[PDB]
C-alpha cells in the first residue's frame, strides 16, 4: 500500500482557497450557456468523482491525490468522455492560479459546483500533490451502468463505501443530463438539472418507469415526464436494502444533504493520510453568502 501524505500548498490559507472557489463559482454563472443552458455544475460533479472514483483501497492506487486525469491514459478513459468539457473550464482557473494542485483543483471543482448548485457544504482539505505520469491508473475502474443492484454492492466495496453511502452519493444523479455520444445513454434524472435536491429519490419513487432502448441500443429506464434512470439507478429500488434508504432520502431533504456531504467528502479524500497538524477542513462560503 502505497502512502499519499497531503502537503499544503507552500504558505497557503483558506483566504487562498476561497479565492479559487470564487473564480471557479464566478465562471459557473457567467458561463451559462453550456449544455443547453445546464451549465458547468454537473460536468464539474462528475469530474470530482471520477477523478476519486479510481481509488482502490486494497493498494493505493488511483484515487484524487496525484492529480492524474491530466494525463492521457485517464482522460482518454472511455469512462471519462465528456469529462474534457469539465477539464476546459477549470483550465483558466489554474492559470489565473498555479500554485494549486491538479488533484485539489479538480475535487473543489465538485465543491464548488455542488455547493453553488444549492447543495450541502462539503468542507473541504487541500495537500493533494501532482504525482508522475506511470502513477495513471489504467482505464476499467469506474462503474458500467447496465448492472444491478449486486454489481453496484460490490463495485462500491472498492471505494470502501457501504449501502447508505452509495445511495447518498447516487443522488448526484438528479444533476445534469446522460449524453448519447458521451455513455450511450439519453436523456436527464429529473426537471431541477442545475440545482442540488432530493429529487432522485423522489423520480424514482413516484415516476411510471417504463424499461426502454434508446438509439445507441442500450437499455434504459424511461418516464413521460422525459426523466430517466441508467439501469444502475433503477436497481436501487429494486434491491430491498437499497430501497429503505432510497424512501428515507425521499422523505427527508436534509438528512439526504447531511450523508451527500459526508460520503462525498469521503469519496474525495479516500487514499490521502492527513498529518495530524494538518489545518482542519475548510467550509467555503458561496457567492451569495459573500454578496458577491
Ligand atoms: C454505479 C455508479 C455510477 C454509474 C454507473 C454512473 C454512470 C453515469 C453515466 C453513464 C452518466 C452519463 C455521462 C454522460 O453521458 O455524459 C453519468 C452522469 C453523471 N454522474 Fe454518474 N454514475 C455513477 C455514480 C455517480 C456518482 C457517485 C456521482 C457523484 C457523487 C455521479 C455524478 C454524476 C453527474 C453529476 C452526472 C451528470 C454529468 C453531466 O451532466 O455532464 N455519478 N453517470
Ligand atoms: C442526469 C443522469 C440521470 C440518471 N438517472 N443517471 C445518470 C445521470
Amino acid at each position: 500500500t502505497l502512502v499519499h501524505v497531503a502537503s499544503v500548498e507552500k504558505g497557503r490559507s483558506y483566504e487562498d482557497f476561497q479565492k479559487v472557489y470564487n473564480a471557479i463559482a464566478l465562471k459557473l454563472r457567467e458561463d451559462d450557456e453550456y449544455d443547453n443552458y445546464i451549465g458547468y455544475g454537473p460536468v464539474l460533479v462528475r469530474l470530482a468523482w471520477h477523478i476519486s472514483g479510481t481509488w482502490d483501497k486494497h493498494d493505493n492506487t488511483g484515487g484524487s491525490y496525484g492529480g492524474t486525469y491530466r494525463f492521457k491514459k485517464e482522460f482518454n478513459d472511455p469512462s471519462n468522455a465528456g469529462l474534457q468539457n469539465g477539464f476546459k473550464f477549470l483550465e483558466p482557473i489554474h492559470k489565473e492560479f498555479p500554485w494549486i494542485s491538479s488533484g485539489d483543483l479538480f475535487s473543489l471543482g465538485g465543491v464548488t459546483a455542488v455547493q453553488e448548485m444549492q447543495g450541502p457544504k462539503i468542507p473541504w482539505r487541500c495537500g493533494r500533490v501532482d504525482t508522475p505520469e506511470d502513477t495513471t491508473p489504467d482505464n476499467g475502474r469506474l462503474p458500467d451502468a447496465d448492472k444491478d443492484a449486486g454489481y453496484v454492492r460490490t463495485f462500491f466495496q472498492r471505494l470502501n463505501m457501504n449501502d447508505r453511502e452509495v445511495v447518498a452519493l447516487m443522488g448526484a444523479h438528479a444533476l445534469g443530463k446522460t449524453h448519447l455520444k458521451n455513455s450511450g445513454y439519453e436523456g436527464p434524472g429529473g426537471a431541477a438539472n442545475n440545482v442540488f435536491t432530493n429529487e432522485f429519490y423522489l423520480n424514482l419513487l413516484n415516476e411510471d418507469w417504463k424499461l426502454e432502448k434508446n438509439d445507441a441500443n442500450n437499455e434504459q429506464w424511461d418516464s413521460k415526464s422525459g426523466y430517466m434512470m441508467l439501469p444502475t439507478d433503477y436497481s436501487l429500488i429494486q434491491d430491498p436494502k437499497y430501497l429503505s434508504i432510497v424512501k428515507e432520502y425521499a422523505n427527508d431533504q436534509d438528512k439526504f444533504f447531511k450523508d451527500f456531504s459526508k460520503a462525498f467528502e469521503k469519496l474525495l479524500e479516500d487514499g490521502i493520510t492527513f498529518p495530524k497538524d494538518a489545518p482542519s477542513p475548510f467550509i467555503f462560503k458561496t457567492l451569495e453568502e459573500q454578496g458577491l
